[PDB]
């Protein structure tokens, strides 16, 4: 059971991904530091983890706020003593409209908190990580990332933002024995998230999708491989291969979690 | 001569690329709309364009601000009568530090202007394209964007996101006869764009290159299979042929002009 | 119109997109030696060119053979004089099913029409070009090199491998003033090509098309954003663009003409 | 300990990697049946293998003679009773030169090892995969295929043959519950294979690297992020990953194991 007296900060912990990758670190033996900006469910995730038997604690922070997220982690250093891994996962999904169309509010709200608030929590984890000249970090990007898909403008390119985010992060942070990798989700389900999705792609009426959504859940999934969207416990152990000994000489490095 | 009868809206127009693509787009016989936010730059670009011998009119306008875009792309349709051409240019370099010391507020204006501009455009211009049933455009990302580089959290993640966004803009747009395409510029010089990398890449000290600027310099160009930086010029004519009809079928794609 | 003494050496001549291309490039002035194992198509394909009013040759030559491939170039420089252009894109479509019943002769077949027989006109023309100390060279690659499709094991992986040894390839000649880049077809039709893959990919029975051929058509058109299988006309205008002075610091490169 | 009552083929197995990784696997609990040509390499490394206490036995066997193939592998599937398991990496790194000057035989006996020799494995093994309803592939391709290196035309063909050839394997067996991934290392060392890249390029005498051979290991080590060329031992771990549960929802990727 590797990962015994490591501390990882799982930012989003509260939700699907967040949660069930702190409980999968946890049954390793890892300490987990949740933070999010929603209480309910922040709390709700907290109880889960400590059943694990693990140490963990949970801090309310928006990361869009800079001096939140500085004081936050300043207090996960004090709380836990040190921060050996990140699972920078904390994200907004966006408005599906054709670009023409996209609310521009929401493109900018979308930039905010998947990008900048991305590199809140990696520039101040990061400077622990270097006194500590120790850390992995896993950066939760998306195969929207990888190619920007129809109706999604502001969260394609958000997610294609922390693609090359994750890149220049590795080179930076090389020299300090710390690696910043990503994961890019495909169609993950179900649960709600991918009712989401399912829904508003429905509602905008593309040529890329019917307005139908029984119709559109069966074109997504029909477009994996596998044909089937991925379950939300499929990607917990691809963020712990990425952060244990086994992709020691990994770094920089994107992988689509998307059935083929 | 072809693009007799087109209408290209260039930002970033009183910059140096911007002022290139607009003068051989004037050649071909393109009447050009100059989009900038530095008053003087434009003029001076202005009177070189109508040297070429077509129509060129000035729009001072902060892509960062819609109003002023919505606002100035009226205009545009009011005085020009269409928009064929768009090179979605304008943009800023941020600074060059490690992402463990990044300027904070640095980062969220690279993505400002950067991303949420460029989106603000691209929106605005679209509308009026689809309007038209015809329509080319070219963002400017970078080679940046393709492999985020050391010290330039903020810039790649800024046109890593611009590749993504061309890629779901392709996508959205493409039922009314417009395409959506990138160039990725690599290493252009000289002149202080060029210098202002250098000189900001040797000052961070960091294990990519020499904090000797001469040097530095030396391992930029030395690291292009060319042999050479690429220079302003050598961009004009890939904006001209992704605008073109000999790009007929291609939508969606990154053109890296990188020398190797 | 460009290229007035120039000399472009086209292989596969005799075929749809060579010929096309050798059209194009003849249109600017470029005298064209024509190459293709195929007498019939060749000196039909010659004789439409000529009528474009350039010098024009046809070699029969079999590109599997390099003693056949060296003999054949000697002689084009003889005749022409150089060989300013080089369009290396005789092909073989090779069988359709699914990898565990692909034929295996088939496999070895297409890889080295393909690849080995792509290197043999590439090696002979390039010796050429360092003599000339200039060249401009392009691949004919395939979208199935940069995804590998359903059924077609030994197809992509030949043009996969074609996109690499065009990065080597550029790499290596650079110093000579000689570039050398790729272009990526995705569907293109009408015509014997595009009803082969059709029918074939229909009788495999594979979850990736319908096993009715009316339909497997509509299929691939309607996985194209743009909603049309390409004309191989326009693909003549990136080979030109590829070759001529607008794509000056571009090398390395592979363009894809996919509509999306 | 998973992988208990799991069989995994290793071709190239008497081989740097191979063993490496057939050692891996053997810890948790792998039977391993080794394939390779050479015949000693084979019997040292089976007696590495037996020494983790796992049932092995060794096959002589050239990877590019179909029939040896597929006698093979009906062989291990008696001796076994199944093949949950591949690692698809026996490989020859080809000559070191120019393309210009790049040994003819030596390109197509690169390609018929690397890829059709692959293949045919890759074939007869998925049919058996079949049969089971079950199965993981893991491809070696290589940083080279990922993007073509200097001086290495054939190997880089070869090997990015390989990754489309993973992606086309990985759709057509998809159904069968069977997924295929390749791992693309970048400069692993030390050793003498690392040792011969060395050497050879350095003799060569290209713009790309010193003429020195201590120089050209620096060079190398010198554009790795991290600053080091990878162990043999930091490879195992990802291909256990990859033919493990933990990345049951991703076939068709391609992991680099390259330092940044
Ligand atoms: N579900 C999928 O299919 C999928 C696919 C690709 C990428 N992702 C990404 O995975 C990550 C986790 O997604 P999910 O699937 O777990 O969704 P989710 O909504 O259940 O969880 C995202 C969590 O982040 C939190 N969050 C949002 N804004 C925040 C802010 N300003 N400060 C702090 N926390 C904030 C939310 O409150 C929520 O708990 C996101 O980055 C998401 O974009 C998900
Ligand atoms: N020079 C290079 O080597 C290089 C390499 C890769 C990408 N690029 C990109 O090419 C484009 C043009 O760059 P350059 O080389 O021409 O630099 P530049 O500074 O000369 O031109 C950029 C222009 O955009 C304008 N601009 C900046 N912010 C603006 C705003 N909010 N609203 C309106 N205009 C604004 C500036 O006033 C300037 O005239 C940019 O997007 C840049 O990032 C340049
Ligand atoms: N047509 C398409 O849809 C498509 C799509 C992607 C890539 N491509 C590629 O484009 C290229 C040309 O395609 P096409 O559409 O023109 O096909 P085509 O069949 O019309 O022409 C190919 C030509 O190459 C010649 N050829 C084949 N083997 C040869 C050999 N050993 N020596 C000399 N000549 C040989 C043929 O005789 C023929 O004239 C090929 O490399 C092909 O794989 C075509
Ligand atoms: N060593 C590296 O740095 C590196 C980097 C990228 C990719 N690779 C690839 O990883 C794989 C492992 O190579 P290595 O590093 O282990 O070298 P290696 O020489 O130690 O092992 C390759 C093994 O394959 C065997 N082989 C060669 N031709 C064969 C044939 N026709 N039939 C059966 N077996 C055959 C060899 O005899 C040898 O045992 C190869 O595909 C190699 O190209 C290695
Ligand atoms: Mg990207
Ligand atoms: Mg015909
Ligand atoms: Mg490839």
């Amino acid at each position: 059971k590797k990962f015994n007296g490591k501390v990882c900060l799982v930012t989003g912990a509260g939700g699907n991904i967040g949660l069930a990758t702190a409980l999968r670190l946890a049954e390793e033996g890892t300490a987990i530091a949740l933070l999010d900006m929603n209480r309910e469910a922040l709390e709700k995730a907290e109880a889960s983890v400590r059943e694990k038997g693990v140490e963990a604690r949970s801090y309310v922070c928006d990361v869009t706020s800079e001096e939140a997220v500085i004081g936050t982690v300043d207090s996960v250093v004090r709380d836990f003593g040190k921060i050996d891994f990140l699972f920078n996962n904390a994200g907004y999904q966006g408005a599906f409209a054709p670009v023409q169309d996209y609310p521009s509010d929401d493109f900018a709200r979308v930039l905010t908190i998947n990008v900048t608030g991305a590199f809140h929590v990696l520039k101040a984890v990061s400077r622990q990580m270097i006194t500590q000249n120790y850390g992995r970090i896993v950066n939760t990007a998306s195969m929207a990332g990888v190619k920007g898909p129809p109706n999604m403008a502001a969260y394609g390119t958000s997610k294609g933002a922390i693609i090359a985010l994750t890149e220049t992060a590795a080179l930076d942070l090389a020299p300090y024995n710390i690696r910043v990798n990503a994961i890019s989700p495909g169609y993950m389900g179900p649960g709600f998230m991918w009712e989401r999705q399912v829904e508003l792609q429905a509602k905008v009426g593309s040529q890329y999708f019917s307005t139908d959504p029984k119709v559109v859940a069966q074109q997504m999934i029909g477009s994996v491989p596998m044909r089937r969207y991925g379950d939300i416990n499929e990607i917990p152990g691809v963020v712990a291969f990425l952060l244990g000994d086994d992709s020691s000489f990994m770094t920089g490095v994107n992988l689509p979690i998307a059935g083929g």
